[PDB]
């Protein structure tokens, strides 16, 4: 899936956030058109099993993934030492924000 960017597919996957409850998750698809992004809750139960249940089956983003901290923040790798930040925010709807400079 590397095209011409190699060893960029060498990549987290899962992310995790920082609210104390620690209940959700956010998982990155690869696609041929840079991937996807899933969100999954965590159920903890006194039946001693926790369940892992989907929530966001799809979500859309643009250049070739680095990490990303789930709001998603995407951060993004291209040539030439290059990079593309974005931010989402998620309601199921999307507002999307990324980052471009011309100096």
């Amino acid at each position: 899936d590397i095209r011409q960017t190699a060893g960029t597919g060498h990549k987290l996957r899962l992310a995790f956030s920082e609210t104390l409850g620690i209940l959700y998750l956010g998982v990155y698809l690869h696609t041929p058109k840079q991937g996807q992004f899933c969100v999954f809750q965590l159920m903890c139960a006194e039946s001693n099993r926790y369940s892992l249940d989907h929530i966001s089956s799809i979500f859309t983003n643009q250049e070739t993934l680095i990490d990303f901290t789930f709001d998603i923040w995407a951060l993004w790798l291209d040539d030439d030492n290059q990079t593309v930040v974005k931010h989402i925010n998620f309601e199921q709807a999307g507002q999307w924000n990324p980052v471009f400079v011309n100096p």
